């Protein structure tokens, strides 16, 4: 009945920001149909990252919000990922 003496932290670069769901998989970010007509910005930021974390349909593309530090964005302009 002891224990439960863990960390899920790696890396001291506090930031706590917003940030595209973008995975390590595949490699790219499609920009949904609609500006807020789906909610495939938030079943992607549901089980990847957590349910805390949400997103809508923003203008660029699905910007999720609430992400840690180990999600991973794609750091480019508005054209298609490499």
């Amino acid at each position: 009945m002891r224990g439960s003496h863990h960390h899920h932290h790696h890396g001291s670069i506090e930031g706590r920001k917003e940030g595209y769901l973008v995975s390590k998989s595949t490699g790219c970010k499609y920009e949904c149909l609609k500006l807020g007509d789906n909610d495939y910005c938030l079943r992607e930021c549901k089980q990847q990252y957590g349910k805390s974390s949400g997103g809508y349909c923003y203008a660029f593309a699905c910007w999720c919000t609430h992400l840690y530090e180990q999600a991973v964005v794609w750091p480019l302009p508005n054209k298609t990922c490499n």
